[PDB]
Order: structure tokens, then sequence, then C-alpha cells
RNA sequence: ACCCGAAAGAUGGUGAACUAUGCCUGAGUAGAAUGAAGUCAGGGCCUGAUGGAGGUUCGUAGCGAUACUGACGUGCAAAUCGUUCGUCAAACUUGGGUAUAGGGGCGAAAGACUAAUCGAACCAUCUAGUAGCUGGUUUCUUCCGAAGUUUCUCUCAGGAUAGCUGGAGUUUUGUUAGUUUUAUCAGGUAAAGCGAAUGAUUAGAGGCCCUCGACCUAUUCUCAAACUUUAAAUGGGUAAGAUCCAGUGGUUACUUCAUUGAACUGCUGGGAUUAAUAUGACUCCAAGUGGGCCAUUUUUG
RNA sequence: AGCAAUGAGUAGGAAGACGUGGGGAUUGUGACGAAGCGUUCGGCGUAAGCCUGCGUGGAACAGUCUCUAGUGCAGAUCUUGGUGGUAGUAGCAAAUAUUCAAAUGAGAACUUUGAAGACUGAAGUGGAGAAGGGUUCCAUGUGAACAGCAAUUGGACAUGGGUUAGCCGGUCCUAAGCGACAGCUUAACUGCGUAUACAGUACCUCGUUUCGCGAAAGGGAAUCGGGUUAAUAUUCCCGAGCCAGGACGUGGAUACUGUACGGUAACGUAAGUGAACUCCUCGACGCAGGCAGGUGCUCCGGGAAGCGUUGUCUUUGCUUUUUAACAGCCACCCUGGAAUCAGUUUAGCUGGAGAUAGGGUUAGCUGGCUGGUAGAGCACCUUGGAAGGUGUCCGGUGCGCUCCUGACUGCCCUUGAAAAGAGGAGGGAAAGUUGUUAUUUACACCCCUGGCCGUACCAAUAACCGCAUCAGGUCUCCAAGGUUAGUAGCCUCUGGUCGAUAGAAUAAGGUAGAUAAGGGAAGUCGGCAAAAUAGAUCCGUAACUUCGGGAAAAGGAUUGGCUCUGAGGGCUGGAACAGCUAACUCAGAACUGGAGCGGACAAGGGGAAUCCGACUGUUUAAUUAAAACAAAGCAUUGCGAUGGCCAUAACUGGUGUUGACGCAAUGUGAUUUCUGCCCAGUGCUCUGUCAAUGUGAUGAAAUUAAUCAAGCGCGGGUAAACGGCGGGAGUAAUGACUCUCUUAAGGUAGCCAAAUGCCUCGUCAUCUAAUUAGUGACGCGCAUGAAUGGAUUAACGAGAUUCCCACUGUCCCUAUCUACUAUCUAGCGAAACCACAGCCAAGGGAACGGGCUUGGCAGAAUCAGCGGGGAAAGAAGACCCUGUUGAGCUUGACUCUAGUCCGACUUUGUGAAAUUUACUUAUUCCGUUAAGUUGAGACUCAUGCUCUGCAUGUGUUUUGGUUUUAAGGUGGCCCGCUGAUCUACGCGGAAGACACAGUCAGGUUGGGAGUUUGGCUGGGGCGGCACAUCUGUGAAACAAUAGCGCAGGUGUCCUAAGGCAAGCUCAAUGAGAACAGAAAUCUCAUGUUGACCAAAAGGGGAAAAGCUUGCUUGAUUUUGAUUUUCAGUACGAAUACAAACUGUGAAAGCAUGGCCUAUCGAUCCUUUAGGUCUGAGAAACUUUCAGCUAGAGGUGUCAGAAAAGUUACCACAGGGAUAACUGGCUUGUGGCAGCCAAGCGUUCAUAGCGACGUUGCUUUUUGAUCCUUCGAUGUCGGCUCUUCCUAUCAUUGAGACGCAGAAGUCUCAAAGUGUCGGAUUGUUCACCCGCCAAUAGGGAACGUGAGCUGGGUUUAGACCGUCGUGAGACAGGUUAGUUUUACCCUACUGAUGACUUGAUACUGCGACAGUAAUCCAACUUAGUACGAGAGGAACAGUUGGGU
């Protein structure tokens, strides 16, 4: 009996995302007329450390079309992106960095960042820092776009959806070594409590799988089918392979 | 269901005032030591200042609790007191608010903590839960008076079954016996046996040159729970007349070569206790008991 | 009534009586005394019981026959209540402390007041709040009880009284979060809940957020001084203000063809309109560091008051000298143009994107001056018996302490809330025509109102929580002087307190605290405890190293007081001078002292190595702080959202305000250095078997071949997945090398008697006088080894080991001193425990008696101690076994199951083609403030072709501006349309008849549930089957008869090895026959069974029961009886007939399987055989079904459940029916002593020995056993302390010798005296170093835990190795882990003490008990005796030493 902490996770309660101070969801500009028949200029106005994420937010002024007010987006910043510049979203903007254009118009060999899976997504793929997703290849018509993602794998997408043109801020920042504990508790102190964790193994055998014994070991397979049930996928899920990479 | 007694199970609720962890908003922590980058000068990368970094060191408050296996141990105290000791600007300490609840939580993981309750909280109920196991079980006299053995049993600390015992009814008195005698059988122990079989065993004799041998013939030493020709004592069986003996007729699908037999029956004779001694001899219902131990002789490891 | 015989009794049965509460019937008693109770007034009965005198009592009760029951107590660790002994006992001992007087009172160690003396010692025991408490606050009064002595006192008791707000808080806002709306789930209970139609009577034009709760520490309108009450105050009063809301009035500003002016500017002043809408600011934010400035505090000096000291000195020491909120006033711009770069901080920074400089503007604090304000407050003086006065002044100082501000510098894979509310700006909507106007409601002054609730007191060594007035715990603020680096320690001022039962003595033993000559760990498991070191300055500092460290390494010297000298600033008037003057900080010298001086306080012991973990961090609240957890680094795994992992009954959520530099799931554990081989096993993963449905055939119909998903098979990959990694001979003592059997691969690099090596105290060095320890090597390593990570490693450690120096009372070896105790008194005053009690020896006994038997003995009553006994107390043994008792955990146990994968059917419609791919409306997903979709059209320029063309086509992109309440054009008499195109009401996309969902079907599913995990048993377990069953023996001559006794056997075999008849004779021996023998085949003679009969062993058998041939199937059918086990039940096996039908033989007969004794199976269920059979109950026919009778399918635990582990995290009921200790019986084994005489002993059995044999003793070894103990006798060893035994090591006196002397060996009387210091190990033993006269062996519950110790063993944490798939296991190793109570009785040791032919006093006697001395050495005797020589004694005497 007991359950085990990977079951406890998804209860909420405690396990939840420490949300207070962050500065809200970051995305591009909803898919307006604007944006889809001729451009639309934004002012960034400031740049900000968004806490628990490595990329920056540029908070972006643009003015409401149909309004007197004044709207303000933030979106994840692309690098060399500066306090004073204009962006330009839409169908009609320079192929430059900062600015959002359809991926139709990307001409391919294009570096592109914080991409729409589907049209009027907001903007899901490759918003992490330092990260880019490549253009491989259009369509005949320019209705439907390869990307190449910074996994490896290659996404057709329609090319009606956008992103923005430039790498992410923020890059290279796993390059440094944490010495400390006390370097990784702030890290997931304003992130959810994942850590520390406690190996499986020093646990009796109410509590894991692998716990128990008077040595300390495993006892059965570490690998797992995709098969097994909650509370028994724990270990190495559904694996191919396993050991030293060559 | 004679009375009292579990470890547990389930149903429905109450708790984070202690503690575990997250979140929101507040508060807190002398004085020393060491001297990182950065910067300034002088000398040809060295020398001197400057500077004030660190999950750095010494050490207050605060958090903690190593040793004395000190004191105390019907305590001041259901965890305290003394001297000593760990850490002290951080993965730190802490108030209030807020989130997580019982096969659930929370866990820098000890099965820890979750109101002195934790290898599954607490409260009430199902519940007077069940117990082949312990402990108790309340007046007097009178009469009779056991068993620890048989078989079957998931049986070996229990049952059922028979026996031993009591009570309630009857049948009934030349019939009973843990005994001998008279006559007749069965038996293979004790002893005895090997110059009897079977098995074990010592000793010599007498049967082309030896030679111990061979084997044979008559003898000899000693033996046997799983060898025996022979064979006691003590025990065991049956019989000793009225539920008998004889003579004669009938019945019969049996039997015979045949009223020849066989068994059963009718009648007619013969006979009253036909060895000793003593002496009146079913049916029902039910209890307790099914751990036994000892002694003389026999006897197995 | 008579006669005779008889009379024990637990468990148990039956019979007759006695007694109790009520009902029915009947006979009665009683206020002249009922019931009950007490009693030496008594009586009766075998007894249960009954009757009754006397006393008390005051109202109901009894006898007899019946009916009825909540009907009889010594026990239940029974229940409730009451009461003892223990006992006037344990005890009231922390927090330094009280004393004297007077007053009050019945009464004073304890109340109050004074005087002294102490403590607290501003991170206070002080002054204020919160939580919690709830009247404890204040006054007056008091009989109890309470305040562990007292009490006149009180937080007790009683009767009264007390809490005043616009400004102090709540109230208002929103945070983490939480309630509800729309709906959505569910039978509801619940659970989810951001979805929705939520200003200018009438006319327009706007319109995206849903209501509320959630902070007495976050945000936020405004308050301060003095006085006052027995108890309240920023709340009352006096005075001085401020804020929110709303406002009259008089007098000023400004405008009147339209909202003030000034300055170059930064910005300014008494005023100086600003609607909709929009943007901005404040509210609004981290930590560390130093620096500067300020408040308050502390400090030094002068002046004026009062006070203190005065034998002596002292222009002296101390206290007071204060000023509130509120109100007024005291970075940026211009000129200019920088290199010979300049300005500037403690630190760095700043500057042609305009520095220095000169002149301005602005921000500010808790700064200065005046008002407030001296009238108040404070300190004094004089008249009244409360009136009136003077004074309150003027300056310094600082790395000082406190809090605040300011600008800087640094740190982060950490970047440090929101909303209410207040204001600004852009915008220009409105109004206003020189007067009742109109903007000013904060232009100045004036006017009015401010609700509701909290408000006392404690906030802790007595108001809270711990059952309590409990040495415990519980958030915040302020924080003085001296010493010092210091909020350390030590002493003090303000404020607070003396509350903690006292007095007397000063025994042992305690508790804490001191000190010890000589030696210095010899003590001990172990340096445990305690010592020693310690501050500052100057000098000096290794191995090793990740170059940062190690380091305060190690190792040295100095320090006090007093008198001096030198160096280090600031402000004034213009070569540097002249005046005035203020810090505590360094350096050095002289002198002086009992050589002291960080003088008290405070304050590291150090060094050399090994093991583990890198480090800081964390942990078992109340036995485990570590080597365990975590950690950074390293590596693997899954996942591109219709997704991964996870929650949910459902709806739907978490990760996710997320998107691979990410989330999720694992394992290793910094750095350095490496991670070898194995894919057969078990997992994981990659591309024949065969369910439901549906289809087709058969038959009257129910029923009864193809097709056939996932999975499993088949075929790959994978070890930083679980894991695994060999033997044997020969060969130059050794085996480079050759051969051989075998695995998926055969342990590679490394490392080792390891925290891992059984043998093992391994072997060789080293440390030691001596080492089961430590270190360094050596490896056939029981059983090392590579992210179950291997080998290292600086720094670090309340970690585990060893050695050295220093230092010590740990030790030799104990001794003294201090306080509080114990002790004695006054007052107060428990509890555990208690069958009855308390002197021993032996005996027997349930095998270690306080009581019993036989002895020794035995004299009141008491006090202080002590730990031998009471198998003392504390707990229905936690070890072990039993139970058809549990629970936690595991899995390849048995039965399932949430989840999930897969197929079918519904959802499910419309098309097309020969299963594929078109449609869109079901259904699904995403986005938006449902704003611009579909198809046509022109507006501008533009690549440009022809002015008008199809179009391909674009138009804001040049700068951190602005874009809102449209202008224009044009029509209605002041309001419209166009500008701003028509189109069709599809908000815009993505997917789409598939997903999803519902119901069935199949696979997977310790994630989870429920359950099980035999018995016998010289304890259980392992082993075995004695669990069904046969033979022989045990077995004691009928029968019966046990053990885990003995020797063996069975789960079959066979159409013949069954049946019958006939013929024949077998094993073996003897003598013979070409090839031929020891064995072939043939022949005669002899052959009592010596062969053979399917198999164990035993019976039985010769014209057979054996062998060979012939013919056959009785091994058949129908059911009963009997025998065997036995209950006289069943099964099985067998026997004897009956009624059939066959076989063989001439026939008699024989044959119902084997010549006889073993060779096997209920109910239920299934199955087949039999009948013209019975039933399916409305009636026929006819499939299927149910029956009746007889076989088979099987339970071997064999009279017949369907079944794996583990628990050291454990639990319950029991068990001495049953193990691990002592004790008891026994004595194989161990130990000790005899008897015989073969030989040894030059010769000689016996001086001393003693083979082959043989007889005893012992309970100091170890078994064997299970009698005692499981509602507990505290399981090793050491220390301490006593006594006993003799089987004598030494000492005394002898005897014998292969005894010359010396030295010995053997034996007798002998237990009087003695038997030691150390190294290693927990040791008992053992083995060494040494001494000595000698270092003998044993017992006393394997003496000795309310005597200690806790090293070992034997709980819970953790590590390694081997075993196990795992949880876990180990008589394998390793480290960390609570040792409770005496005050009872006796015993022992000490203390008083009643009484006896009187009192009292002194001197004595000595029954009896206990005993104490014992060893060695030197000098002479003596270089003598004796001896071939070497060597070499003794007594008496003398002198010392040990214990």
């Amino acid at each position: 009996g007991r359950v085990i902490r990977a079951q406890r996770k998804g209860r909420g309660s405690v396990f939840r995302a420490h949300t207070h101070k962050r500065k809200g969801e970051a995305k591009l500009r909803p898919l307006d007329f604007a944006e889809r028949r001729g451009y639309i200029k934004g002012l960034v106005k400031d740049i900000l450390h968004d806490p628990g994420r490595g990329a920056p937010l540029a908070e972006v002024s643009f003015r409401d079309a149909y309004r007197y007010k004044l709207n303000k987006q933030r979106m994840v910043a692309v690098e060399g992106m500066y306090t004073g510049q204009f962006i330009y979203c839409g169908k009609n903007a320079a192929l430059t960095i900062g600015n959002i254009l359809p991926l139709n118009k990307m001409p391919e060999g294009t570096v592109v960042s914080n991409v729409e899976e589907k049209a009027g997504d907001r903007g899901t793929l490759a918003r992490t820092s330092g990260t880019y997703a490549t253009i491989v290849g259009h369509s005949d018509d320019g209705s439907k776009t390869r990307i190449r993602l910074p996994s490896g794998a290659r996404k057709t997408v329609s090319g009606y959806s956008r992103g923005m043109v430039g790498i992410v801020a923020g890059g290279g920042r796993i390059d440094k070594p944490m010495l400390k504990a006390g370097n990784a508790y702030h890290k997931y102190k304003v992130k959810r409590n994942c850590w520390p964790k406690v190996r499986g193994v020093a646990m009796n055998p109410v509590e894991h799988p692998h716990g128990g014994g008077n040595h300390q070991h495993i006892g059965h397979p570490s690998t797992v089918s995709r098969m097994a049930a909650p509370g028994q996928k724990v270990g190495l899920i559904a694996a191919r392979r396993t050991g030293l990479l060559r």
C-alpha cells in the first residue's frame, strides 16, 4: 500500500506551480484583420525578467485599430531586441529580427522562434532560452510548411501560422555548473517543489517499487512497459534501448 | 445461550492548536579572524596600499542536542536539571493567514510525522463480534460411583463412536462363574540341539622325491531375535443332560440305485439337578472421561 | 415395629431435607412495642439451619399447604463503596539571604512601616502590546476551607465599584486562498464553477469582466502637550491643532469677440474654469556592504539652586537646568567650449550624447530661528494653620551606542505582491456680454455635522498551556555606567525583588565543588572523567595540495605600575611663516617590585597515520546524528499537445501564467582517474494459436464450417536494463608453454586476511621489554572487482580505529576541606507492597523450605545504617512452541480487480470508384472583447502593355511624436445620407462519420483487494514417512500388543505367466562320447526337492501346484450371505453356496483370474451400457432434458479442503503438555586414582616407569534427559568482597631413590600461612615480558546487575560479503544504541534499654564466642662437610626486608 510521490503529483495540493510573482502568460498578439491584410507597428517599452524561466519577456505597445485605447501584449523576447525598438507584426512586414511574419512568407533556411502549431495558436513551439525552429521547405501552394524542431523532429505546419524571426534570448544558460545545493534550491523554489528528489531505493517497500532489502538494490528490471498501471510506471518507461550511447 | 476476556474486520463521521510539506504577508540574527575580483601607485611581470567576495572560520542572541552512558528515576518534569557540546547571514530561525485527511495526507526517507494515540489516527455504530485457549461458577446430609483405552477425524491442548458409570422400567429363580477336577484338543516361548538339515566356527587325526594342499571318512572346541529334529511350566478352546436320551409313524420339488438318507415334526416309553465348590439370573435414557503415572516379574532402543 | 448384613470416595448421577423475594388459600402476632441489629441468658438438630432471655429499635411481620423465581458466595489481576498495616515513615534540600525595632492582632520566623544587608544587573526577575484567559482589576470586610509550615496576608471567601474616542484599532482594499450566479456531474450526499440576455415623465448616445468573503503585523483620511481617579485615558478636563463630508456670508483674484501673469531657462507667486474618452505618476516593494548626515541616548566643562562628606584632605561628589504635534520663514538650467586630459570617492565613476569654473532653479530629515511657550513642567525658598516668591542660563566632544534618511557599490540559472484610493497630464465639452451675473466650497477668513463595536487587568519560577500557585513551554518593541574587540563574562545606577517551611547539631553514605608529596595511563573495553593549553604584540611555520588551502600548523619571546620622549589633526588673518586649539591610537626609553603583570573574569591541548563520507546542509519529537538521507556533477529513459506522466464515482482537473537550454520517470554520487566480456535466462522494445459479433450450410426447430483484432508464438535490437563472469592433468621447487571437458560469457584494469578471508591469533617486516590490536607488503580470494560503480584524493567531521609528546588523583593509595543533605526538633505528611508470617543445619519432597521431620536453639521494647536472603517489587514472557488467532510486507501462491490495449454494435448522415477517397450538418478541438469571412467591385501610385485592358500588383517602413466627442461634399428648413462599396445573416479556423462516449467480447494488470501457506516429530526446523499397505522378527508357545525398533517390499506385471486334461521330471553329483576344454550337445546311474512357480519375505507343492504339448476364455451373467479390519460401520480383498450359461476331461470332478499371503477409492459432477421402461403436472406427436439399475473418469494428507513466502516493525490467546540459564537423575565424553606384569630402566618387571587387558571415583568439561519454572527466578566477562574444599604449586616435619654434595623425582601427616606486576583480546581460556619461596586446581543459583560496569551477546538505524526472482535470511564480519524502586521483614554492622530474694555506688569473677601472625634475604657458620674435579650445603648466633 501507500501512494507513491509520482502518483501524489497529479492530486494537485502541494505540487502545484508557484505562479504568484510571474508577470503574465507570454504570447503573440491575437490574430487580427490588421495582421493578415498588412501589418501593425508595435513599440517595445520594457524588457523584463519573468521568474521561473530563462527567457526575457518584451512588453510591447500596439495601437488598437477600432477604439481609441492602447493595448499591451507581452511576448517571449527574441535576442537582439532593445527598449525603443519598433516591432512590426503581420503578413507584409520585412524579414528582420523582431518581426512576426507568417511562415509561408519566410524563405527557407530562416531561423524562427515562438512558432504557432495551428493558425491563431498564440505560440507554442521553441520558446525556451537559446532555442529555435528552422524552416526546411514549403508546399507548392504556400498552404503548408515543413519545420525542424529543437528536438530533431520534422513537423508539417500551416503556413498562415506565424512566429518571431530570430533566436530566443538567454542563450547558453546550461553551460555553467550550479556548484551548490543552494543554487539548485533557488532555481526550483520559483517553480514547483520537485526538489530534492529522494532515490526510491532508499525508501521502504511500501513507498516505492524499488525500495526494501538488506542491500540497496532494485531487484527487478528498471525497464517497465507502456501498458503498466499507475504506480508500476517508475524507472525507465517504455524504453527501446538502454546503457551508454555508443 | 453459564459468567468475564482478544489480535482483528466493516459502515458513517471529527481533527493540521502538536507535528510533516507548499503557498501569501510580516519580523529576526553582538563582536572578532581570514582578505576573492575590481582599482591606484612605484619598480622590470614583481612590491606596497586600496577594496570588502564566501551555502568561509572563531563566537553572542536565536535554533539544536555529542558526551558525562552525571543528577533525577513512587521526579520540579509521562523527557526535566547541571557542566560539556553542534550551528550562527544561510538548503537559516520564526508569528499570523492559507492548502493537503485515514489504505488518505505529508515525508533532504527514520516506516518518520498526522493533538502524550501510527508497520494505517481518533469518535460512534454493526457488537454482548468469534475463541477446540485461561480464570471463576454461591446450602446440608443420604445412596451408587468412573476414565486417561477402541475405531474415524486438516486429528495430536478438540470432537464423534464404543467401553467404564448412574438412574427409570420390566422379565425372572434348579442358573450363573476372571476357580478347580474329569476327558479332549490347539500352541513352538523357556530350556535343549549341532558325533540332525540351514547358517557361523576352533583343533588336529585317518585317507620321477616330496610338499602344505586338495577333498573325502570318523571325531573335536563354541554358537544363533529374523536356524531347528525334540520340547516344558504358566496361560487359551470345547464338553460334563429337563434347551436330554432311545423306540416308532408321517411330511419333502432335497438326497439315494432303492422308506436309502437328511432335516423338521406327532405319539410312546426312560430320566428331576447325571463331577467339585460357591451362588438368584434384559430394554430404555443419560453423565463424566478420551494428558495418565508407579511397583514386582517379562521386555525393546 | 422386628431381624440380619452392610457403611472410604474426586469427576459424575440420583434421593430426602434447610434457607431467601413475591402469588393463591388458611391459622395468627403487633405502639402494653413489628422488622432489623448486638450479645459468655440459653436450648434443639448428624448438618444446612431453627427456637428463645436481655438490650437497642420505632411499624409493620410470621407459621402451615401449595404456585412462582432476577433464590444461597471466600475466591473470578471480579464490580462499587468503605477501612487498615506500611507510618507520624519517605519526605518538604535548585533559582546566593536575611536581620533589628516599632505598629496592628486572640496569636507574629512569615502582615505593614522604618533602619541596615543582599540579589536581579537593561537579549532584566524592568516598562508596554498579541495569542490564550475572562473580572483575576479597585476598595472595604472575614467563621470555615484553599494558598503541601504558619498567616492579622491573598489571584481564596463575601458585599460594593470600575473599561468614556471623527484623529487608537476594527470598519474600507485586495494577497495566498474560499463561498456562491450561469450551467455541468451524481439516486442524492457531494464534486467542479470566470459563464453569460445580469450618462445626457419622455427622447437619444455610449456599455467586456459577477456578486461577495479573506490581513486588529500588508495597503490606508486626520492629534499632540500638561493635568486628573481607590480602579479609565493620545478616549475625562484645560489648552493648541488637524481631517472627511456639506456649506452660508464679506472681500479679493480672473474673464466679459471669451480663464491671470513673471523668468533666457530649470521653474515661479495669495488666487489662476476644464465634461466625454485616453495615457501616466504615487499607492508599490529583494538582500549584503561600507560611507556621510540627522533624532534620541551616553559623555566633558562653565554659571545658578538645593543636597552629601568633613579626626584628615577635597575651588569638591551627586540631583535639577525640559519644549510637544501644528504653523510661518531660512538631480536640473544658462553662459562656455575642455589633451600637457581634467573633476572626483573611503570604494568607482563622470565628461563634445558638453567636463572644470562662474551664476541660477529644485528636492530634504527626525536641521536653524520665531510663533505654540511658560501661564505649563521641574528644582528650591519664606509667611499662614494652603497664600506668595525666586531660578529654569551658556557652550563643547565621538570609528561611541540606537533608530532613521541619503546617495553609492556589489550579489543572483534567486531580479524581490496586488487592489482600494489620491493626484497630474493630453483632450477642449460646456458656460460667462461690465453686474444681483460665474469660475473659485483648500484664494483668505467665517459656519455646520462626525454613527456602530473594542477599550479593566495578567501576559507568566502564581492570572495562558502542561489535571496544580508544576525548575517545562509560548510571537513583538525600548534597552543605562565601569572593565573589554564585545549586547562575552564580572561589578554597579534607574525600575523590581528578598516569593522558594523554619531552628539545632556537623556521624557514616550521598549530591555538587576544591586540593594533593614521589611516579605519570602502570587504571580502563577504551585517557571515560578531570587536568593541561587559552587574550594581545613581535618573530617563526612542514609533509601534502584540487595551488584556493593546510595554519591560530609546529616552535619561541614579551606584557604590571610609575615618570617621560617622539609621530599622527582642525580653524583664523596673506620662502612658507604667526596665532588659537581637539581627539584616543601606535612606537621607544628610564625607574621600581618577594621574577609579578591577558594577576579576578574570559579563553584552542598538540602532533603522526588508517577506514567511511567529498564539502555546507538533513534525520529516528521521549534509548540510534552515523559510515544513513540529501547534494552539485555524471548517465539512462519517455514525450512535438488529438501528446508524456499523474489525479477523478462522474463531470472534469494537476504538471501548465508550461513547449525539448522544457516537463516527466530512474540510477550513480564533488574533483582526478578509469568503467572490461556476456542478449542464452528474465524483462523492455522494433516489423500457428485465434473471443464476441457478422456471414453460409444442416434439421420441423432449439442445438450443432469458413472467416478470425490485440496479445502470445516465429524473427531482430538492448547490460550507465535486472543481472551473470569455469574445472583438470602434464611441462625448463615454479609452470612462460602443450593437451582436454564445458559456458551466453568464463572476473579484464585495479584492490585485499579490508567495515568484505571460514581455516586464522594466516605468513614476512615495522611499532613493544612483552601486541588475538595498528601500519606496510605477500595472494589458488570459504564468498574482491568496475555508475549493485572500481582505484585515488587536498579541505572538512560532536564519525570509526592505532601510536607519540604534553598533562593530570584514572592508578599505586588513599587523605583532608566546603555547601546542601542524611541526622535531631516544631509544624505538615504521601505511596508501591501485603495468603499467613518472618533465626539456622541436614533430610526427604514438584529433584535449591519461613512453616513439615531430626537436631542446633530460643528473653521485653527501641534508634542509625546496610544491601545476603525474602527463588523481594515493577509487566497475564516481547525469546521458543501451540492455535485450523491476526496484521505489515513480497511474489513465478490461489481467486479476483480499478486502470489500460484491442475488436464488434449503437452514435452514423450524404457522395464516387474498383477496400480506397469526396462532402458537411451530427460529434470533437482551438481562438476572439465572436470586427471585417465567402464571391464580385474601385481608390491610389507601382513592374509596365495603352487613354478605361486581364491583371501580376502593391500601398502605414525613416525618428521611443500624435490619431477619440469626423472634416469636406450634398439633400431636406434646422435634421439626414454619402465620406465608411454591394453580396448571403456560416463569428473565424482545424479535424469529421473517424475520434470521443455507452454496452458487450478477448489479452494484459501485486497498481490494488480477499484469502491460503497440511500432519507426525525424544522442542521446532532441515532430513524422513513410521500418513494407505505386505512379509519376517521384536512378541513374553491361543488371540491381542508400542517406538523416527530391526531386516526388506507395493502404486505393478501377464490372452498366458488365466482354465482344464494328458505326458514327463527338476537343481546337483558321478562315470562316459570325433572336433570339445573348467562351461555347449548326447547317454546311463543316483537324485525328498537341495530347482522352479512374474516380483519382497514366509508358508505350500513331485505320476504336481514344476516343465512340455493339445483344446479353450469361468478374467462370463443375476443379485444376496459370511470371513478379515471392526463401532462387530464402510471400502478393498477373500471364502463358501444358490440360480443360469459355457470351457476342459473318457469320467469323477475342476474352473467366478494368477498355489496362498500386498498390488487400491465415498457424496456431488461428468460419461457410457441396459429398457417395446418412468416423468417434463391442459392434451397428443417428436428433438433436448430429468429419472431408476451397473461400470468408468479421483481424491497417495489414501473415511476423500481447491491453496506460496516473509516479519529484527510486529500483535493476540495460551503453553513449563515444549526449546535456549541454574538445580535434579545419568557419566558415554572430559578429569582423577587403583589392580595384573610383556618390556623400558648398562646388569635388574616394580627407584622411577608401564604396553595388551581390567576395577573404581568425581560432577571443576561436554553430551543425554525434560522433573521444576513461560500472570518472567534479570542470559557472558571483568571489578569489588567473603568463605569453603583438597585431587598440595610454595612453606613445616618425615620416609624412598639409579640420594656423594648441590639439584631434584616419588610418597605420607598436612588447607596453619601464601599464590603477584604488565602487553594483545569483550573474552572465559590462551600466549608472551618480568618478578617471586611459589606464581596449584576448584565450589558457593557455571558465588556476586534494587553492588557497579555495559566491552560482548540479543530489538528498532546503517554498511559489506555470500544466499534468495523478491520481502528478507546468516551459530558471517562491522559501527551507533535507556541498566528502574528498599522507607517493609529477617540477616549482618554499630547504638540505647525495662525487669530478676530492695535501692544506689564502686571494684571484680569469666561460662561462652572470636582470634594473628607468616615468608624471604644478607653476614658469619665456610670456599668447611662431601667430591677425581667442577661445584658446594645445614643447624645454633647476628642483622635486615616483604606481606
